[PDB]
């Protein structure tokens, strides 16, 4: 019994992490085998930041500009190329702490861990969601670009994201493994802002059964709603819509609580209508959006 | 910027993690040195225990299996020699912590770490945790510099779905026995400190709204705050809240002014940090370590 935010074990993480220096600027890396991944903005200065020509940049510099620390020790850079906006430093030493991995691009919705890392060095875990408008609202300071975001399904880890930048308001912009941001993001300081957030519905679905299989009913109804009158309603409070396929997603905890997608659909709208009332749902004043279907199953 | 419930790294624990198998019970054991430490409901535990011998506990580190060549009891928890050394064992202590302190777990199932999990000891003992069968024996740390302190050990789940356990030399926090009796968490209270660290941190990101020109004595502060089931504030809670003070400009009566008229008048249809409740899951020096960005 109990719900919580949980994050994966982040060991297998830590033993990746290290520090990536080239001029002044000081940032994360990924040392997996003998490649380290970091934000290719590692090779700007402040100045180059508003229209950085990378390629320009990058071809002016030499194996022996990038200064890697793994721990206390320092590796060789023995070559360097760029895939999209990430930095690929070929080293002479592989990784003997290399972990099974992946490369996973993920989409909107979906959870993963961050490992916050400062000058090559863990300093906390916390669990978080690619927002509707793929921003994530992390916990970074200036420092932690090149901290990654992952999820540990079995003994493999797939790393889905590589912090590269704050916006405006306070929220975090980065990219896959591959170097592709995600969302109209560019590694460049210019005016770009996060598009209007929207509530991730499927996931709140997936919280609310999660509230039912601990024991809370207090907000279910006698109603059913149809997806497309759900959809009306839900649009105007700023929630993304439900689709069929999150609504095949949530067959198996409809199928375990007895409680069918539609019905439960009518009990979110009813929650959007009336408020909470002073009650809570698993501890939380809130509808809570960052646990998904598969973290429900996985967690209760 | 942001703010997010944060855990330590749990590298350093995950080399510890062990599986241990007692007849039909099986739970999690800590590896460190040549001892494995347990719960020791995995087994009258004198008379239970005179009648085992060590070749019933079976335990299991990844995939090999550890010999036990002896075991003794200390108060909850059973410690299982072993032949063989973890050579991933840590920098550690065993350390008792007080109710309002937090600390990280790592919830593992049969010898496996599947998550990690920040929380606080209650003022009742209890802690607020995620777990199921199987999770007995999983351990809560905080780490200093290079240095794991273990806090505290999983031993069973009360009526309401909170926690009960033991510190690493198995004394229980709050007032629980380790067998199947009638057993309830007291009444639980708000831990004030706490909060008012998390309405720094709200400052701090910028979240002013609750701010007001006002000030009170610690004397009336606790006359009201007792009224709401929160915890006193000493003069210790208010030294510890110096720092965030000098930082933000705020003196602790002036934000506990701030706490008392959102008690008595609540949020108002308004959130700070993302949240409609008073959030104190948050030590004055997780906001400073967080707000800071502390390494391990
Ligand atoms: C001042 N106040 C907002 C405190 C927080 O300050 C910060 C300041 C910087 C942060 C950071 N770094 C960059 O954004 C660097 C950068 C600049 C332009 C383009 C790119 Cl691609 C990269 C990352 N994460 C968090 C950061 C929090
Ligand atoms: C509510 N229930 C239907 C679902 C959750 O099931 C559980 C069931 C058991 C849980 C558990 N284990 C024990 O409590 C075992 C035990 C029994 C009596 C005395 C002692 Cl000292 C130990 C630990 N942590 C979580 C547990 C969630
Ligand atoms: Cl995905």
């Amino acid at each position: 019994s109990g719900f919580r935010k949980m994050a994966f074990p982040s060991g297998k993480v830590e033993g990746c992490m290290v520090q990536v220096t080239c001029g002044t600027t000081t940032l994360n890396g990924l040392w997996l085998d003998d490649v380290v991944y970091c934000p290719r903005h590692v090779i700007c200065t402040s100045e180059d930041m508003l229209n950085p020509n990378y390629e320009d940049l990058l071809i002016r510099k030499s194996n022996h500009n990038f200064l890697v620390q793994a721990g206390n020790v320092q590796l060789r850079v023995i070559g360097h190329s760029m895939q999209n906006c990430v930095l690929k430093l070929k080293v002479d030493t592989a990784n003997p702490k290399t972990p099974k991995y992946k490369f996973v691009r993920i989409q909107p919705g979906q959870t993963f861990s961050v490992l916050a890392c400062y000058n090559g060095s863990p300093s906390g875990v916390y669990q978080c969601a690619m927002r509707p408008n793929f921003t994530i609202k992390g916990s970074f300071l200036n420092g932690s670009c090149g901290s990654v975001g992952f999820n540990i399904d079995y003994d493999c880890v797939s790393f889905c994201y590589m912090h590269h930048m704050e916006l405006p308001t306070g929220v975090h912009a980065g990219t896959d493994l591959e170097g592709n941001f995600y969302g109209p993001f560019v590694d460049r300081q210019t005016a770009q802002a996060a598009g209007t957030d929207t509530t991730i519905t499927v996931n709140v679905l997936a919280w609310l059964y999660a509230a039912v299989i601990n024991g809370d009913r207090w907000f279910l109804n006698r109603f059913t709603t149809t997806l497309n009158d759900f959809n009306l309603v839900a649009m105007k409070y700023n929630y993304e819509p439900l689709t069929q396929d999150h609504v095949d997603i949530l067959g198996p905890l409809s199928a375990q609580t007895g409680i069918a997608v539609l019905d439960m659909c009518a009990s979110l709208k009813e929650l959007l209508q009336n408020g909470m009332n002073g009650r809570t749902i698993l501890g939380s004043a809130l509808l809570e959006d960052e646990f998904t279907p598969f973290d429900v199953v996985r967690q209760c």
